């Protein structure tokens, strides 16, 4: 459980992400795929894209990153009160996409890196700490939902 001030830091930087959701979602995917290529393989419909510029040019990839980050933003705005939003996400990710919690860790790392690289003046140590705690809470709770579904993430 985060403090009110930690939530405010998370939502303040999130409002910066919302100025360009598509571009942040591209950058986070490209960082994730470069850092951890197995994660590209899980995105079965995007495995063909060869370079960063091919990734940025893909409308399908851009639209997917907006869907992904819109769901995360809706979860963060609930300030931990997110069972209703988490539930369907855990269902699809445990049963259809088969995303292990470790890959949620990898993308949390990519989110922190991209937020820091785009917004350093609004994402210092305290905001980083608050976003880390927010994403750790998301991962803990989605891992409990995975188990409810019979999936060990
Ligand atoms: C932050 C965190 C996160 C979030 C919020 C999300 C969200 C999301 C959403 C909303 C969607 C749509 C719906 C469904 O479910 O299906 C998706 C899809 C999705 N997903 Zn995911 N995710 C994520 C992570 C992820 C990761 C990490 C991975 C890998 C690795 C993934 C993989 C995925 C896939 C593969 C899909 C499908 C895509 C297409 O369309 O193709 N995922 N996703
Ligand atoms: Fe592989
Ligand atoms: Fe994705």
């Amino acid at each position: 459980v985060l403090s009110e001030g930690e939530w405010q830091l998370v939502l303040h930087v999130w409002a910066k992400v919302e100025a360009d959701v598509a571009g942040h979602g591209q950058d986070i995917h490209i960082r994730l795929f470069k850092s951890h290529p197995e994660t590209l393989e899980k995105h079965d419909r995007f495995k063909h894209l060869k370079t960063e510029a091919e990734m940025k040019a893909s409308e399908d990839l851009k639209k997917h990153g907006v869907t992904e980050l819109t769901a995360l933003g809706a979860i963060l705005k609930k300030k931990g009160h997110h069972e209703a939003e988490l539930k369907p996400l855990a269902q699809s990710h445990a049963t259809k996409h088969k995303i292990p919690i470790k890959y949620l860790e990898f993308i949390s790392e990519a989110i922190i890196h991209v937020l820091h690289s785009r917004h350093p003046g609004d994402f210092g140590a305290d905001a980083q700490g608050a976003m880390n705690k927010a994403l750790e809470l998301f991962r803990k709770d989605i891992a409990a939902k995975y188990k409810e579904l019979g999936y060990q993430g």
